């Protein structure tokens, strides 16, 4: 059967905090009262909840409430542990309070208010600089979680909030963030298709903080490519494919073999033979601009196959990319 694996870091954090800290089922959420807060504007309405701009009454603050669409207690249990346990983090966001919604008759999570800017507005706009500045504060939030034992298994664009205007970043829905057990092997129906790590595209369920690292190389090859997304699948087995164009097929069946991974029969059909393509492959006269060697040394340690070869977010926040960023 497959080889078993673990993290190269934080491995024991779950096991030297008491078991209050990681079991989010016997715990025993505090309510607050939901007539301090003001429904404003939806602001988005998601798979897991419904998004609304409010008003704290109590100070006249703005907040937002997250509104949980009915779904397993766990699920809601474990985002509210996970939320409560990493409060106060660099680039965290902070939930101010949990309510029971009278509509809904479900827990409403409050959350600090962050003026986002305009997803398009800083894909098209932000500089070389800002891409450096922004994935440090976002090396922040990672490294804080990971050694708080948990994982976020969703990182993607749509969970980073940027206010620019107060160069502000904030690592947002922790719906599908999960405590790192060693052993423990997990669901791997986690993050968005286009930034999906290998192992979830293998169906190697003991992954761990890595697949975070895999997500993030992902944004950052598509903002300083200009290729969005960058490994564009066009279903699961189609997304494994799209990498393998680029890390090529040899190092992919090394990973497989090193952990004893059998591939799914349906991709000796369309996985063919690909070399690795150097990253100097990707640079255009419309994305020179934010590329340099160091980024592209960056990315290639970030995007390996095997889950236990990628810097991990401490190691990667003493990469020479961030040499220029202002500490
Ligand atoms: N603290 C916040 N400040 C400002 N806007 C927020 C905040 N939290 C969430 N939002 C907005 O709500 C959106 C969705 O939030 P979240 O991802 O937690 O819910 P979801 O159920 O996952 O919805 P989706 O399926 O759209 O991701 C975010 O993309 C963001 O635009
Ligand atoms: C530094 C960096 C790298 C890649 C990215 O896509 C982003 C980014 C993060 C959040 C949003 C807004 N939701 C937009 C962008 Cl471009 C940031």
């Amino acid at each position: 059967g497959p080889v078993p694996s673990r993290a190269r870091v934080y491995t024991d954090v779950n096991t030297h905090r008491p078991s209050e800290y990681w079991d989010y089922e016997s715990h025993v959420v505090e309510w607050g009262n939901q007539d301090d807060y003001q429904l404003v504007r939806k602001l988005g309405r998601g798979k897991y909840s419904e998004v609304f701009e409010a008003i704290n009454i109590t100070n006249n603050e703005k907040v937002v409430v997250k509104i949980l669409k009915p779904v397993a207690a766990a699920k809601i249990k474990r985002e509210i542990k996970i939320l409560e346990n990493l409060r106060g983090g660099p680039n965290i966001i902070t939930l101010a309070d949990i309510v029971k919604d009278p509509v809904s008759r479900t827990p409403a999570l409050v959350f600090e208010h962050v003026n986002n800017t305009d997803f398009k507005q800083l894909y098209q706009t932000l500089t070389d600089y800002d891409i450096r500045f922004y994935m440090y504060e976002i090396l922040k939030a990672l490294d804080y979680c990971h050694s708080m034992g948990i994982m976020h298994r969703d990182v993607k664009p749509h969970n980073v909030m940027i206010d620019h205007e107060h160069r502000k970043l904030r690592l947002i829905d922790w719906g599908l963030a999960e405590f790192y057990h060693p052993g423990q092997e997990y669901n791997v129906r986690v993050a968005s298709r286009y930034f999906k790590g290998p192992e979830l595209l293998v169906d190697y369920q003991m992954y761990d903080y890595s697949l975070d690292m895999w997500s993030l190389g992902c944004m950052l090859a598509s903002m300083i490519f200009r290729k969005e997304p960058f490994f564009h699948g066009h279903d699961n087995y189609d997304q494994l494919v799209r990498i393998a164009k680029v890390l090529g097929t040899e190092d992919l069946y090394d990973y497989i073999d090193k952990y004893n991974i059998e591939l799914d029969p349906r991709f000796n059909d369309i996985l063919g033979r690909h070399s690795r393509k150097r990253w100097e492959r990707f640079v255009h006269s419309e994305n020179q601009h934010l590329v340099s060697p160091e980024a592209l040394d960056f990315l290639d340690k970030l995007l390996r196959y095997d889950h236990q070869s990628r810097l991990t977010a401490r190691e990667a926040m003493e990469h020479p990319y961030f040499y220029t960023v202002v500490k």
